[PDB]
DNA sequence: GGGGGAAGGACTC
DNA sequence: ATGAGTCCTTCCCCC
């Protein structure tokens, strides 16, 4: 198979910069203000000027002005960055049938019926990057290879402005090379887990005894694991449909009072049907972020569509179970939608 | 034994 | 110490 994988580059911040170009060359920091005092909240995406100097996306808004207290700090502009993505978007679909939209700024394209080989696929890596900066001065980063997962490897090593081939050969490299760390899905909390056991590079899973991988990490990351060091991965190129729309949402301050958490939760579910636009839910969960970051939920799915007033009243059902089953304070309340007819 | 739903968990970006 | 969304695991009802 041949894989062309997209990934714009730092996007809502370069966004930013098409529609205010002044902002080129300096340091841009994207950022979600959640109100409860000045300038809390965190950043959510920074351009590289910003990102040079550890300002990255994740960490509070009065961190990343202490070590750059005169870089351009902007609110999120969601709705824009989706605008412009979906511009993208469908000039992508010039290129293949067979394209996995994975967010709002990754794509990947199964590009095996369109060049016959890795030359080929690395010039129409260039045609694309060349299409997408005539038509909307978006840089893009393209990873290609056998599969979707060393595809996007390709491009976390390629990025920003980047274009990369991981051939055959260099899949076998990475495998014992790299570092397990860095592959798709594995976090700190299973990264961890697995410096526990001395694997350290995917080859090192093929000479464990596979119980004690899956005893500590789940049978499924197992298995992914195992056949990427077996190169066997295989996971086709599908379009992707939604599955759920939600909204959750600060509360100016944390509290367990349902007059006081109502408000904010209406407001996360006026939002979601917005979001929703035509599609509709048999199934909505409230979620809670306690006021220790925990996060709690409680959900219910009917045999129907629910209504925007039936989401009203069964999300304060809900709410109270959250309540009665659980005494900590929240902080950040919100609802998710799904299972769509 | 395992299918399917609810809730918690990890990860992605 | 924000926001959105996806897949997996655990626990339990049930066949
Ligand atoms: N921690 C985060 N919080 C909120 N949004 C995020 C976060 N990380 C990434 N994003 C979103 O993902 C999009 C892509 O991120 P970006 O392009 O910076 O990733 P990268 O440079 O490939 O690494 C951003 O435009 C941003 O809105
Ligand atoms: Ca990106
Ligand atoms: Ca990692």
């Amino acid at each position: 198979m041949i894989v062309l994988f997209v990934d714009f580059d730092y996007f809502a911040a370069q966004v930013e910069e098409v529609l205010n170009p002044s902002l080129k060359g300096k340091p841009v920091v994207v950022c979600v203000f959640s109100g409860r005092f000045e300038d809390s909240g965190a950043v959510a995406t920074a351009n590289y000027e910003a990102r040079k100097f550890g300002v990255k996306a994740g960490i509070p808004i009065v961190e990343a002005k202490k070590i750059l207290p005169n870089a351009v700090y902007l609110p999120m502009r969601k709705e824009v960055y989706q605008q412009v993505s979906s511009r993208i978007m469908n000039l992508l679909r010039e290129y293949s049938e067979k394209i996995e939209i994975a967010s709002i700024d990754e794509a990947y394209l199964d590009i095996s019926d369109k060049v016959r080989d890795y030359r080929e696929a690395y010039n129409l890596g260039l045609e694309i990057k060349n299409k997408i900066l005539e038509k909307e001065k978006i840089t893009v980063t393209v990873g290609i290879s056998k599969n979707k997962v060393f595809a996007k490897i390709a491009a976390d090593m390629a990025k920003p402005n980047g274009i990369k081939v991981i051939d055959d050969e260099e899949v076998k490299r990475l495998i014992r090379e790299l570092d397990i760390a860095d592959v798709p899905g594995i976090g700190n909390i299973t990264a961890e887990k697995l410096k526990k056991l001395g694997i350290n590079k995917l080859v090192d899973t093929l000479s464990i005894e596979f119980d004690k991988l899956k005893g500590m990490i789940g049978e499924a990351k197992a298995k992914y694991l195992i056949s990427l060091a077996r190169d066997e991965y295989n996971e086709p190129i599908r379009t992707r449909v939604r599955k759920s729309i939600g909204r959750i949402v600060t509360m100016k301050r944390n509290s367990r009072n349902l007059e006081e958490i109502k408000p904010y939760l209406f407001r996360a579910i006026e939002e979601s049907y917005y979001k929703l636009d035509k599609r509709i839910p048999k199934a909505i969960h409230v979620v809670a972020v306690t006021e220790d970051l925990d996060i709690v939920s409680r959900g219910r799915t009917f045999p129907h569509g629910i209504s925007k007033e039936t989401a009203y009243s069964e999300s304060v059902k809900l709410l109270q179970k959250i309540l009665e089953e659980d005494e900590r304070k929240i902080r950040r309340i919100g609802v998710r939608f799904s299972k769509f007819i």
